[PDB]
């Protein structure tokens, strides 16, 4: 609903960008002293389609019903998203410079499933949760920074039907969602196992799951990528175990990743689990 005038935002830098999408960090001074506030705006790429422009004033109005402590504040429209700036940036380009302890990796962990917990029970699937899309606001806060994706659940489904795109996360998806194109809240479980992999990897590019499943699969399939992660899925390979990565911590990756839905925890049973293993390692 708040309005800010093109005039006043000052372009500083490029902060990320999607297939679509494009996020700067702006000041938005109207006078040009130091009282000049840091906003992280957010724009539909040139490139864009009727589809994905339809879905944008969707997302705005996501974000904008949003309130909670571990997802990123919304601050109003120029259309353009004003959010506020996270400092330390999504988790992907923080880890792999930054040797962060077990403990925090834990902490953030539980955060990404409050923030997460919180969506599911607006009726919201996030679709894309993965490491990238987390943001760091300091060494013990994080914020789910992106809801590109992000879906209401319709009312009368346990699901939402998923448009089978090419810009698709297929390797943080449950196959449920790459065979039937269904996206439960379930689904975003798995997503976020995968996010936990991620974190615990340090978000190292070798050990990604693009390069971790495509040493599985080969990568001279033809249009035969997603059913061959499909059929390695389904019989039961899943990415290894982290190395330093706690075996409790394996087991409750392994259990976000069960085959069948039904048979993987929700977020509100993960938050007590994940508050006590990080408790124990912050020992
Ligand atoms: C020191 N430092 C701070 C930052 C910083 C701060 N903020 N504050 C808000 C957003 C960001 C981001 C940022 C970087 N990538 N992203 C995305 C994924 C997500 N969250 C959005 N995606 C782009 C599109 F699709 F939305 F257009 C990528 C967001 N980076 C980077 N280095």
């Amino acid at each position: 609903p708040t309005v800010f005038h093109k005039r006043y935002l000052k372009k500083i830098r490029d902060l990320g960008e999607g297939h679509f999408g494009k996020v700067s960090l702006y000041c938005y001074d109207p006078t040009n002293d130091g009282t000049g506030e840091m906003v992280a705006v957010k724009a539909l790429k040139a490139d864009a389609g009727p589809q994905h422009r339809s879905g944008w004033k969707q997302e705005i109005d996501i974000l904008r019903t949003l309130y909670h402590e571990h997802i990123i504040k919304y601050k109003g429209c120029c259309l353009q998203l004003v959010m506020e700036y996270v400092p330390l940036g999504s988790l992907r380009d923080y880890l792999p410079r930054h040797s962060i302890g077990l403990a925090q990796l834990l902490l953030f962990a539980q955060q990404i499933c409050e923030g997460m917990a919180y969506l599911h029970s607006q009726h919201y699937i996030h679709r894309d949760l993965a490491a990238r899309n987390v943001l760091l606001d300091n060494d013990r806060l994080v914020k789910i920074g992106d809801f590109g994706l992000a879906k209401a659940v319709p009312e009368g489904h346990e699901y939402y039907r998923v448009r089978e795109d090419g810009d698709s996360p297929v390797f943080w998806y449950a196959p449920e969602c790459l065979k039937e194109y269904k996206f439960y809240y379930a689904s975003d479980v798995w997503s976020f196992g995968v996010t936990l992999y991620e974190l615990l990897t340090h978000c190292d590019s070798s050990q990604s799951p693009p390069t971790k499943f495509l040493e599985l699969i080969g990568i001279a399939q033809g249009q035969m990528t997603v059913l061959r992660l499909t059929e390695l899925l389904e019989r039961g390979e899943r990415l290894p175990r982290p190395d330093k990565c706690p075996a409790e911590v394996y087991h409750l990756m392994k259990n976000c990743w069960e085959t069948e839905a039904s048979f993987r925890p929700t977020f509100e049973n993960l938050i007590p689990i994940l508050k006590t293993v990080h408790e124990k390692y912050q020992g």
